[PDB]
């Protein structure tokens, strides 16, 4: 019962349709956390992500830690970001992904507000680190980013963190898909039907 | 074919229960205690060592920012070591980093720990007991047992559990027999027996 | 078995010399011109296209901080493109980034270049002609020719030279003879024949 | 006759001793550029690097850009650093290696001043990128860094950039040495009498 949840952060972007075709050609589903400025600039790609069979969840408006967690704007920005996304796909998604991860930004304070707001939070069990490989050939970057992902998948479920806004990332997903499939992983998207906690605070309320 | 049980965030409310459950099965495990739990449950701390388990450290505050982003880790571990040394008269070396060492334990802090004389242990298997919290104990526990019996594949395994959680302690009985028939034996960590088990694959710890 | 000679930082003092040498050997190459040298040597600019060579861009300021750290790359290439266009009646697409595209040409700027309609070309072979500058020409050139002949191994090669340097132009005859013996043919870059040669291996450029 | 010139920046440091020993097993020589405060704290290692056959050059006192270049203390910091290194190994080394490289810090002003004092300046032709691999298991990092330098050795001479002050760096050096040696490289130190220019400004006065 192996299921890979490929997640893509900070999108959508100019590489997204490309990633969206590679997903499609592999009949594989995934999940996308989007920034408010990009849901607005790229409303078609949003609508398409959802249309092609993927989960579209929030990732805030500002992606600003100081704003998100120190001043506690997090859920407000996930509610605003939610509204934009509904206006485009008719769903009001409930899963959020904290910029910079919930640890340590999501204190017990707003972790409460998150559950009192009905929202949900997903961190990740693999960190592709894709976004650091920005100073080298893109094919070389992709191999190392896939190497990272292929060699860290072991648990019955794995939540893989990637960003679809960097070229080296979307170039790695072909190898990543072919690799994990050889490892017997299924490439499903997140479903709200079947939620299970994935965070660093181990708080299973979200 | 050794198998090392580890327990975090204790000693706590069900720790007393757990030590007995272990005892009946001639099983020795490892505990990583929070500072305040050492202050509140000295007896349990004393008892854990007395019944042949390893008593290691899990820091003072279990606070990510303080520990790693501010580098208080070793300071928190040494002070915790002191509190424990006052009960068992031994000063343990083995630390279990709160939330794991990846990425929290940077290259620098990893120097301080090797310099401070400590080792570091993460795990290979996560019981995942925290998912099934505030939930019907026997149902939860049952799952937790599967969670660990399935990922038991390697010659040695280091299992993460938490004895401040009822579902976890309840899960321990089923794990014990299920793993023992898998050819596993349950030993405590021994300092002279040290071998690396850390996400960074850093073998100085 | 093609071989594309490319020349940077021109047109200059020895450019006319080189063009005759190219012409004498019925050989066609590629030039990447700086803006001010286009402004000063329009005839040489005019001549290069006229005799069948490719005339590309090498920016306005050849200044690293301006081009990349300040993101002026495309703009400098755009304005350079226009200056060339006013002479040869074409608006060329192929850019050769000052100092190579690595790492100066980041992911953001690489979009802009793709958006503006530009390609980018680095090289496979570095002549190292700048090492031997202000040096005894006959001696220098001989070495430089060998520097490229040694690294002539692949089916396609893009050789970096500078025709603002006397040792480099002096080296060109021997390369032409040496590569012709290696089975190579010397063609200019042609846009309908474009193929990626960029340190980033970015195949949109 | 190929030659790989391993260079290590920002030392000496706590992993230097292990690097020094690993170099000595493969009878391989290399080049060290050092920071003033580090020559002050680790003179055995300086003294030893030297004594063991490697070149030791400067990498400034402060490793601060605005001080080195925008304020133009490059030559000041290299001579001061040279002074220290001399009092340890009885040698005033002439070769310097600019922090963050020569481009674009060493403007023509500073570059004139550099040749005024008989200094040379070495940049590099391969950036191993070791220091960006501090967020993953060291063995994994060691491997990727290796492949970075192994798959970029093409030119008969390479000058490889590394930092001996990070663990994943000296960890990669064994595989680097086996790798290049398989490609026919030899591992020399820089030699003063044997100077050939390697800088981003193509200035062969340094
Ligand atoms: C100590 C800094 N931590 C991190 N930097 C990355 C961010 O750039 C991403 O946006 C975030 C969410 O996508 O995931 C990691 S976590
Ligand atoms: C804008 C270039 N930045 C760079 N950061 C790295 C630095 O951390 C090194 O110290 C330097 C010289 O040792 O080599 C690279 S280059
Ligand atoms: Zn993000
Ligand atoms: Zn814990
Ligand atoms: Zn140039
Ligand atoms: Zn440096």
């Amino acid at each position: 019962r192996k299921v890979a949840y490929l997640t893509f952060d900070d999108g959508p972007g100019k590489y997204t349709a490309e990633l969206l075709n590679t997903l499609k050609q592999h009949d594989a589903k995934a999940t996308f956390f989007l920034i408010g400025a990009n849901v607005k600039e790229f409303p078609d790609l949003v609508k398409r992500e959802n249309a092609e069979g993927h989960y579209v969840g929030m990732h805030s408006m500002t992606h600003n830690f100081a704003k998100l967690y120190k001043n506690g704007e997090y859920v407000n920005e996930m509610k605003e970001d939610q509204g934009l996304i509904a206006n485009i796909i008719g769903k009001s998604p409930k899963l959020t992904r904290p910029p910079y991860g919930s640890m340590p930004g999501l204190n017990e304070g707003l972790r409460n507000k998150v559950v009192e707001g009905g929202f949900k939070v997903w961190d990740w069990t693999i960190d592709s680190l894709d976004w650091r490989y920005n100073k080298m050939p893109v094919d070389a970057a992709a191999a190392q980013i896939a190497q990272n992902v292929l060699t860290n998948a072991t648990k019955p479920q794995e939540v893989i963190l990637m960003h679809d806004i960097h070229p080296q990332s979307v170039a790695a997903v072909p190898a990543i898909l072919k690799g994990l499939k050889e490892k017997g992983y299924e490439f499903e998207a997140y479903h709200e039907e079947s939620h299970f906690p994935v965070n660093f605070w181990h708080d299973n309320r979200m």
